[PDB]
């Protein structure tokens, strides 16, 4: 079967155990805005309290008594946006004061921190955004579109920038859980309808391009099955080719009888789409290929909550035992278990180099070697200085490039080697010896200077000793710049 | 593959963010006596230090200035053993005091806290335990085996008893790693060989028995290739059927060419076993039959060291890139596993029921109208009364047995039911006012006030209202236990 | 002048910055048992209360109400010993529970804690030892000397090993303050007047003995003047040479007309005793030889309590402003101020190997190249393996050993360097490297099992690599030691 696993599968409290009831772990009751805090809303006796659980010491929570028809805490300070019926309050938990209030005209049919101190209201037209900054008061969006109508809204999602605003809502249509989503775009103030079940948005820099797509993923379980579609959104940045639009099946087992999609977070450290079902299944997804990478089940009950996971690019989320899980990219064994499970060895080395995650080195020497023979020393070290954890950015990669000749006519492979590393970035102390070392000899004053200020090369006291055989004015420089001891200094008395 | 994740695979630290010099995570550097601290000996700069990580707070270590041939802090305090070649020290970081020291005759070879207040010195020739408790000395428990000269000692063990000894080493043979391992009876006297690479003891009360067996697990791979034994060591607890001992193979892939098992912890909480091998491959293995539960592979690096996880009931080691990760069974998924992916509900009830694990509700409260569907209603009330999380422990379930076939001679199974209980712990609210009333209803306090004696019984007010038409003072009793207004 | 300052002079704290009065920073109302807690009595308003400042975080001090004649902090934990005029009571802070209690016959006319457990009660008559531990009470150990009576008692110290206690006293005898020691014997019962202004004992293991001799520094300025004495006390350890007593005088200017010695505590990481004068001077004298170091003014009002500084193995003390202060060597200063201002360079290659202090690198270069140059080399070497900090513990040291030519009989320079190191300790991964190869390829791990065993060598994949040739469970070994990638 498979060999290696690619995901941790974590379970970061359990919230029985903090003596929570059981019937406050819902959606109504339980609300979690972030990775950084859990706010239930229980009735102890004929009393009503909310009890935050602070991730960052769950042993501990906090109470209060608090009447609300909800509550949902800042994702990420100690800031709680309660609402009666249609009195919204902005409170501050931390110091015990009234940030700010606005009694909506109509009553907020699903709210949500969507940033730092902006709150998203859902009224049974509109959707507003209420930042918990000054006397400002509520600020519609947009206006509901009418696929929407009677929906049940499961959720509010913007993108970076909060140009792109995603409504989603379900229906039991005809026996079926059918999900629907309003796409508003702010900018050019048009409003699309989607038929979805779960999505995100990310920001995504291609291969070649100088800027982050914004990327719109959502999935859907429809007649034509289950479907993932990962698309760009606007316009591209000017100079930025497009990302091309991409569409995958979800896979459902037959026991996975109507399961459903429920949750999407996307890492952005790894470019991976995680999605849960309704029936406790999870998938990771290729962002940029969409390609399927792992599926399993890791909940038997509905993790009916979820959020980023800041710590470990993952995804976290409770389900109704109380469980707080958590499922992230084992960044040591997926490159590893892309090659040998999924058998696909070119994902494995571009999800690689691309975020720099180990397991291919083997290839990747193989790779560098074959492109050697070839004599195509140029992309042979595309790859070596391309590889990640620096696995061929050796001395011993510098010497192979050192070995072979300089035909008459064009450059070096060294030279062409230290011009990518150059344009990569910052040189090393073996790299900046080796690649001064020449130069220094052929007079080239000039050269190095720009190096060293364009700061390029990383100095060191013998960079430095070299250059002193010949300049030992330019030594001072290098040296000043090496973190050498006063002798080095003083000996230029 | 799997329709479910029977464990949870977690990190809990990645040492190298604590800026520990990876060249100082290894075996003679590093050391894990339980899952509450990690202890590594470090040179920074031409200094040497001990850096003290708390698990229950590992984002601040402790470190401190103390050359040591090597250290190991006690498994539950803020005390440290430190070795300074032949000079052992046991002290308090915690109040920086000196609690105790020996300058061993030889030099120890290995050693390692068996307990929370007492060190196993390896000698070249013998082991010792060390009490960190009074003026005490290092006291010889045993002369080390002979088939283990010239071994790389690797491990110390003990049972919960401390009466039997394990001692584990391994050879570099021709190319082939042989561990070594010398079992040791205390009471007995008497020491024998095992070729063995891995294994733990475990207390473990067979289905049927009043006492805990001792069984002594171990692993190797055996030119006869990788075997699991699970055996009872010793004599059983008088009265107690013996335990059959066990042996199954352990799995290794061509790909895991010269694997072999490397650590091994046993889930008390779930009796399941936990085998780690040297290239960073998990097995669960079920402790009381050596069936094989799941295999995978959670590290490319080796954990070259590992202790149980307390809090999950599973096992925690670190590796070489410096990760503390931990295995665990995923109490909610496994008996569905077993029971679908393993396709094995046998096992997944005697499991269920066996740990109280959860997962077997509809084949449980299938057995039950099982056998009162048939005329079997005694091993019916065991059923309902062994099932998990009280499961069949419902009124609608006495009811059933209220309604019971009454028939002559033969023990009322509801009362052979409130028996099972009984013989349980305490009845819930209501099976407690049915058990009880009936035996008042005869007016009857000499039983009541036994039970009640014992807590075997949850009060109520009316228990309470109840045992008063007899006499005040025992309902009074149970009228307090159950907590009442001023009237 | 100077043209490098050999010690650090830091302000830890101003006690009035904590709100304290002035009028309460004395000596009868401010007491510094050790740098862990100072703690004064206070009478706000009309209460009295205690004011326990936890030097760990001095920000937040620690009020009681407790009306005490005096209070006195362990040196260690949160327990308190409060006097009500003859009424003893030993108090833990920590838990508010009373510890235990006693009734003196006498009024204690000082006291203090000796050490972690024990308090020190001197009576008109006799001193005592009180051990807060158990139900036990005070123990006489002596009877105060006769040139001691009608004396102002201003301290009472011990030896590490409490053999030898030390009581002092000053009173004014006309025109100045007269200190009057009692020096008492523990072990052979007998008791001797001494005259001094302040004092300490040190433990001291002198070059080329094994035990650390104990010594006792004391100094005054009574009828010949300033001068300080450091003299063994007690029968040294057989086998040990004996410390020459010594005698330096301590200078006072003509400005610090009638000063005086009043505080002394000695580095026993730098062997360095410092002594604070009336005046507020501070003065700094190597242990072993009494040569003075270093002498300043930090202070203008009087330092009137002091203890050793364990962070720096200084000294710190509160003066009469509130200032909590502290002096220390300043470890990277020191060998060149030595070297370069008193231009006492052997006082400082000897103070810098003895204590293992950087800034002597130069002079143990040219000290290892003169003797190497003369063919002394095991000198030579001596010279290597004890330069500080590792200075000379480098390849090179080892390839200048490897450059003499053989000579038959005569044991190889470089061996005799390794000799030297394999008796101070274990060896690095060059020079382990460098004592195996030719031992190895005499196939003759018998010296390198030992030298293993012992954990004197640094192991490394390529002291592996020569190894696995010979054995293989030694090189498995070796290369756990030096712990291997699975290459």
């Amino acid at each position: 079967m498979a060999q290696i696993l690619p995901i941790r599968f974590q379970e970061h409290l359990q919230l029985q155990n903090l003596g929570i009831n059981p019937a406050n772990i819902g959606f109504s009751t339980l609300t979690m805005e972030s990775d950084k805090f859990i706010c239930i809303r229980e009735k102890v006796g004929e009393q009503a309290q909310v009890v935050i659980i602070d991730m960052n010491d769950p042993s501990n929570p906090i109470r209060r008594p608090i009447s609300a028809d909800s509550a949902i805490m800042n994702p990420a300070s100690k800031v709680i946006a309660l609402k009666a019926g249609k009195t919204l309050q902005i409170f501050n938990i931390e110091m015990k004061s009234k940030m700010k209030a606005h009694t909506m005209t109509d009553d907020v049919t699903f709210w949500k921190w969507i940033s730092l101190n902006t709150v998203a209201l859902v009224t049974d037209n509109a959707v507003y955004h209420w930042s918990m900054e000054g006397e400002s008061q509520p600020v519609k969006m947009f206006d509901r579109h009418s696929s929407l109508a009677g929906c049940q809204i499961i959720n509010y999602r913007t993108d970076a920038k909060q140009k792109w605003l995603l409504l989603t809502g379900i229906s039991a249509q005809q026996n079926r859980v059918v999900g629907a989503m309003q796409l508003y775009s702010v900018d050019r103030k048009v409003s699309q309808p989607i038929e979805g079940h779960a999505a995100s948005f990310a920001q995504f820099k291609m291969e070649g391009n100088a800027e982050e797509s914004t990327l719109f993923c959502f999935a859907v379980r429809g007649q034509a099955g289950g479907k993932l579609h990962i698309i760009e959104v606007g316009t591209p940045p000017t100079g930025n080719q497009p990302f091309p639009k991409k569409a995958v099946d979800v896979f459902f087992p037959p026991e996975a009888q109507n399961d459903f999609p429920v949750a999407m977070q996307i890492s952005e450290k790894h470019d991976v789409v995680f999605l849960i079902t309704k029936y406790g299944y999870i998938h990771l997804y290729d962002l940029e290929t969409g390609t399927c990478i792992y599926m399993n089940r890791i909940s038997g009950e509905t993790i009916f909550v979820t959020a980023p996971h800041e710590a470990t690019a993952g995804i976290i989320g409770v389900n109704r035992k109380g469980q707080v899980l958590s499922v992230c990219v084992e960044e040591e064994n997926i490159i590893p278990y892309i090659t040998n499970v999924l058998q696909n060895p070119d994902l494995a080395l571009r999800m690689a180099v691309r975020n720099n995650l180990a397991g291919a080195e083997e290839l990747f020497a193989r790779k560098f070697n074959a492109l050697f023979a070839q004599g195509n020393y140029s992309e042979a070290a595309k790859v070596a200085a391309n590889a990640p954890k620096g696995i061929l950015r050796t001395p011993d990669t510098i010497r192979r490039f050192q070995s072979v000749p300089a035909q008459p006519g064009q450059t070096s492979p060294l030279l062409q080697y230290f011009g990518i590393l150059l344009d990569q970035g910052q040189l090393n102390k073996y790299e900046s010896l080796e690649l001064c070392r020449p130069v220094l000899q052929q007079g080239r004053k000039q050269l190095l200077e720009k190096w060293l200020k364009e700061d390029k090369l990383e100095c060191s006291e013998e960079l430095g000793d070299l250059v002193k055989s010949v300049d030992p004015t330019l030594a001072l420089s290098v040296y000043l710049r090496a973190n050498v001891p006063n002798k080095v200094i003083q000996c230029f008395a």
